[PDB]
């Protein structure tokens, strides 16, 4: 392990944060060392902020010009200059402290220069703030309540609804309520969104609030609205196979089994149409090795911010330079940027470890090291899980120590891929034991066995119906898990395939029922 005074000599980064974490979990930094500390940080949140402020508590911040302003309280805020009240009046909990005569009071003052000051305060001397909002029209206003209190819930007419969209908040507002099911008036308004007035994610969203409200034609414009307008080929794709689902234009599906991206949908679509599996790259660098440590966190933190950094003709150098057996995770890395993601590259790196593992098995594992790190063995997320597979800390403990009793075992052991494939393997045959499906293993490997049980006990989740199971996959209620599954699902297919354990993809559609 390394000293702070060490760590302090790296460059700002993940893996520096990381092992500046491990010493206050082990309660070696001083109030002393902790001071200068928050420059070394390269991601100052979550749990290293919460942890080096249990050291040295943050008073800040408060904008120095308007320090007085937060001398006055509810109590004496008719006493403050108008600047001062008007600042103060940013908090709608604030507003909601007030009494109701000084809310009057202050809504007189603010009506010609700020009526959205106004507005609320009158708002919340009703019993239904959302209300009266909603009655004025009052666009900012219904974003700051939604904020304040998701609990609001009301119908909202034509009118109000499609001026909704046009406000920064509009796309968190529409996934939240449409993923979780939550203001089911909110929703129901929201069928009557022009898709006109829409576009990328959120018209996505606004097309299958149309489904669970059975409305295919309005779910349909949607989605068309989005196959239009996403930046990315991947979502484009499962806009377009929502297109096709609902009213199976030809058209759309042979679109669909053209796409230059692989993803389920348009995997799906090339096996649906007789048309051959995509191209997959073959990578077999003659040169043997090079000088890299692929087992220093540092240096790939280094090379990463390069790679990431490259221009057009830098990323020609580095390929060269990582062209050999012993980095060809990095080498891959670089190729998939490099060719500005036109090409599918699914390696299996460190092979030997895995390949008494019956094909299918392989298969999942591959898949789920692929999108978890790309096969990096020094990868670090922004929640310090390690190595290839990705483990947090507290499994890999509970893994190595308790139940493997490895000798000398550290968390850092996962940097090592026999390790991490090990490990991979010991917990997927937990989560598949239980969950069977490879798409329901990938949503709890990402997001838990206790999320995903508590997702399959719904009535309303990946049981029979016309649009199942694709609806459900998009009503997976954590964003990061929902996307996850559909990518692991993907390279799954994939790697099946390349180790001449094909499946068809259709098979795992029924059997997700
Ligand atoms: C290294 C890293 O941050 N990996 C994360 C990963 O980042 C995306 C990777 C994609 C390939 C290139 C490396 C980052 O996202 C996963 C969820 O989808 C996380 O579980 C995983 O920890």
């Amino acid at each position: 392990q390394y000293s702070i005074e060490k760590l302090k000599k790296e460059e700002n980064s993940l893996a520096k944060d990381y092992y500046i974490y491990r010493l206050l979990e082990k309660n070696k930094i001083s109030k002393k060392d902790a001071q200068d500390l928050n420059s070394h940080i390269f991601r100052y949140i979550g749990k290293i902020k919460s942890e080096l402020e249990k050291i040295i508590p943050l008073k800040p911040y408060i904008n120095p010009k308007y320090a007085k302003c937060y001398t006055y309280t509810a109590n004496t805020i008719l006493d403050a200059n108008l600047t001062c009240q008007s600042v103060r009046l940013n908090s709608l909990v604030f507003i909601a402290s007030l009494n109701s005569k000084d809310r009057t009071t202050l809504a007189q003052t603010f009506k010609n220069q700020r009526p959205d000051l106004t507005n609320l305060l009158l708002a919340f001397n009703t019993s239904d703030p959302m209300s009266y909002i909603v009655q004025k029209e009052d666009i900012n206003g219904f974003f700051k309540l939604y904020n304040y209190s998701k609990k609001y819930d009301l119908d909202l007419n034509t009118s109000l609804v499609n001026k909704l969209p046009n406000h920064i908040g509009f796309k968190d507002f529409a996934q939240n309520i449409i993923i979780k099911k939550e203001n089911p008036k909110f929703r129901h308004s929201m069928l009557e969104i022009n898709p006109e007035n829409v576009s990328e994610d959120s018209a996505f969203y606004l097309g299958v609030n149309a489904l669970t409200y059975d409305k295919t034609e309005l779910a349909y414009d949607f989605f068309k609205k989005a196959a239009q307008s996403f930046k990315s080929q991947s979502n484009k794709d499962n806009a377009i196979f929502w297109m096709w689902l609902i009213k199976n234009n030809e058209e759309d599906l042979k679109t669909l089994s053209q796409s230059s991206s692989l993803n389920i949908y348009s995997l799906y679509a090339k096996e649906l149409t007789n048309t051959p599996f995509p191209k997959i790259e073959s990578l077999n660098p003659s040169k043997k090795k090079n000088n890299f440590n692929m087992q220093d966190p540092f240096a790939w933190q280094k090379i990463n911010k390069q790679i990431r950094d490259a221009n057009a003709s830098q990323l020609d150098v580095l390929a060269k330079e990582f062209d050999t057996q012993e980095t060809l995770p990095i080498y891959a890395y670089i190729l998939e940027r490099k060719n500005n993601f036109k090409k599918h590259y699914f390696i299996m790196p460190y092979y030997d470890n895995i390949k008494d593992y019956n094909k299918t098995r392989q298969a999942l594992i591959l898949a789920i090291a692929r999108q978890e790190s790309r096969f990096i063995p020094t990868a670090i997320s922004v929640s310090y899980a390690l190595g290839m597979m990705q483990f947090m800390p507290f499994l890999a403990n509970h893994i190595g120590e308790k139940e493997l009793k490895i000798p000398n075992f550290d968390q850092d052991f996962m940097f090592k891929p026999e390790i991490a494939y090990y490990f991979g393997n010991y917990h997927l045959n937990y989560l598949e034991s239980r969950l069977k499906s490879p798409l329901f293993v990938a949503y709890a490997y990402n997001g838990g066995i206790g999320f995903t049980n508590r997702m399959l006990a719904r009535n309303d989740m990946f049981k029979t119906g016309k649009f199942e199971p694709f609806l459900s996959m998009e009503l997976v209620p954590y964003q990061e898990s929902r996307i996850y599954g559909k990518k692991v699902l993907a390279n799954y297919i994939v790697y099946r395939h390349l180790l001449n354990d094909s499946i068809k993809i259709s098979d795992i559609f029924e059997n997700l029922i």
